[PDB]
């Protein structure tokens, strides 16, 4: 589990969104595994606006933050899980690292701020849903 709290937005994995998230929906995209809902309080996270390929992510199944090198956001084939059939997921970045299903939501960050959240995993891989192209998170 986990979310990004920027401005009056809450960014979560679409597959982990709650009823309150769907009832206060701003935007969702199943191909990216992302959903954004509105919040009453302002958040403290800052979004990175950069092309970094190195950063650090939080792994809840290890209680640890790990430094990683990650690929550029792309269209990647992801195996079937409890939440999606086997399919192509867009705006996804891969790194070598530990991930279990419940690790979804952990933040990946670089020197500029939040880059994305854990979305996929398996066999020493971890996938991150990028948010750096969502410029509207910084306004309204
Ligand atoms: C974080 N992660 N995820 C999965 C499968 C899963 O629940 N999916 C893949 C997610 C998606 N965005 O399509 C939903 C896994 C399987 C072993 C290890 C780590 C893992
Ligand atoms: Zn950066």
């Amino acid at each position: 589990s986990g979310a990004i709290y920027v401005g009056n937005y809450r960014v979560v994995n679409r597959h982990l969104a709650t009823h309150n998230d769907w009832a206060n929906l701003v935007w969702e995209d199943s191909s990216r595994d992302l959903l954004v809902s509105s919040t009453t309080a302002q958040g403290c996270d800052t979004i990175a606006r950069c092309d970094c390929q190195t950063g650090v992510y939080y792994c809840s199944s290890r209680r640890k933050h790990y430094p990683v090198s990650f690929s550029k956001p792309s269209l990647i084939f992801v195996e079937a899980s409890e939440y999606y059939p086997a399919r192509y997921q867009s705006h996804l970045m891969l790194a070598v690292g530990h991930s279990e299903p419940g690790d979804c939501g952990g933040i990946l960050r670089c020197q500029h701020g939040v880059v994305g959240i854990v979305s996929t995993g398996g066999n020493g891989l971890v996938g991150f849903a990028d948010v750096r192209d969502l410029l509207w998170l910084d306004e309204e």
